[PDB]
RNA sequence: AAAGUUAUCCAAACUCGGUCGUUUAGAGGAAGUAAAAGUCGUAACAAGGUCUCCGUAGGUGAACCUGCGGAGGGAUCAUUU
């Protein structure tokens, strides 16, 4: 039996290019001021 | 005791030079405002199609472009061992 290893990044972007890669997109007036993180879907339908 | 006369003082006026102020002529050079049915491009306002702007330095017919350090008045108030 074997695991194979894992790799770890760290990337970091301007905002230039952040929204033109799609890692984040525009929000509502008042949906700007939320900075809790989305939930990630655990149940994947 | 009059004309006249000697030496100081108070001094108008003229001549030459210096200095300050106002007004005015000038070949040529370089800007501003307005009036246009002008010529060449399209820098900015939408991610104005290379995100915009600030200080500094260089370059190009013209708007402008590029390097270094900033700012968000941005196109992000946000990504977990
Ligand atoms: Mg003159
Ligand atoms: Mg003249
Ligand atoms: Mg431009
Ligand atoms: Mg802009
Ligand atoms: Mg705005």
């Amino acid at each position: 039996e074997y695991t194979v290893p894992k790799m770890y990044l760290k990337l970091q972007y301007c905002v230039s290019c952040a929204i033109h890669g799609k890692i984040v997109r525009v929000r509502s007036r008042e949906g700007r001021r939320n900075r809790a993180p989305p939930p990630r879907v655990r149940y994947n339908k």
